[PDB]
């Protein structure tokens, strides 16, 4: 709504840090009172520029109305004293491509649930539905991976990170032309060669998301070197079809991967289609950790 608009400021004292999570700066665990005790997620900014800080509160005045069911959500700021503090919900089961990997054959087989083709399909529905608000809102991410994702209860899914996967994924990105590190695997031809990044790149980058959660998280193109990757994707080479993967999601994803950006499958019919089989296959067997 319209009062969404204003940033939410939150008191010190109702932020109670509990862990600390890794390192713009450091992530926390911490417990949230009078915003309705619950569990949040934390970034923190520690004696920062004036620059820096103007930085901060333009994020968060972006963040306060970028508000979905499938977005992580964003509750306010606190910028009495130093360090200044961001505050988002906690997402309970952590970050996708953990979770899918906790539920490949090779966790069962080392007990946890397999991933069913079911619960595929309602994962990817969701990520899809985060999508199509984004490019509503004209916002471009420029990193969607599964690692980028989180999990909460119930199997919900939501798009969202906290500027951690540089670090704990450092393996998913090249450093391109020697000088900006790019998550080369989940990219397009014109944004690795250019450096062009749209909501057509970020419908590739859904295709490639789509092969992570047919295929238990595993990386795209694991059997290639990072050069070897560059070489298929400019080239028109695709990513094989996931053995769980029904037949019309790889022409979805095939779709994904046109090389003319303009030619890519639109973002509202990639959605509708995946909420359709999601529907027609529903969510409804135990699932274990």
């Amino acid at each position: 709504g319209a009062m969404d608009t204003f940033v939410q400021h939150i008191k010190r004292h109702n932020i109670v840090l509990k862990r600390e999570l890794g390192e713009f700066g450091k992530v926390f665990l911490a417990e949230c009172y009078n915003l309705c005790k619950i569990l949040v997620a934390v970034k923190t900014l520690k004696d920062a520029s004036d620059n820096a800080r103007k930085d901060f509160h333009r994020e968060a005045e972006l963040l306060t109305n970028l508000q979905h069911e499938h977005i992580v959500k964003f509750y306010g700021v606190c910028v009495e004293g130093d360090p200044l503090i961001m505050v988002f919900e906690y997402m309970k089961h952590g970050d996708l491509n953990k979770f899918l990997r906790a539920h490949g054959p090779d966790a069962v087989l080392m007990p946890p649930t397999e991933l069913t083709q079911s619960q595929m399909l309602h994962i990817a529905q969701q990520i899809a539905a985060g999508m199509v608000y984004l490019a509503s809102q004209h916002f471009v991410h420029r990193d969607l991976a599964t690692r980028n994702c989180l999990v909460g209860e119930n199997l919900l899914v939501k798009i969202g990170d906290f500027g951690m996967s540089r670090d704990v994924y450092s393996t998913d990105y090249y450093r391109v032309g020697g000088h900006t590190m790019l998550p080369i695997r989940w990219m397009p031809p014109e944004s690795i060669m250019y450096r062009k990044f749209t909501t057509e790149s970020d419908v590739w980058s859904l295709g490639v998301v789509l092969w992570e959660i047919f295929t238990y998280g595993k990386q795209p193109w694991y059997q290639l070197s990072n050069n070897e990757v560059i070489e298929c994707i400019t080239q028109g080479r695709v990513l094989q079809r996931p053995r769980t993967c029904p037949q019309e999601v790889y022409e979805l994803m095939l779709g994904c991967w046109q090389r003319e950006p303009h030619m890519r499958k639109n973002i509202k019919g990639i959605h509708t289609l995946l909420q359709n089989l999601a529907k027609a296959s529903p969510v409804y067997l135990d699932i274990l950790g």
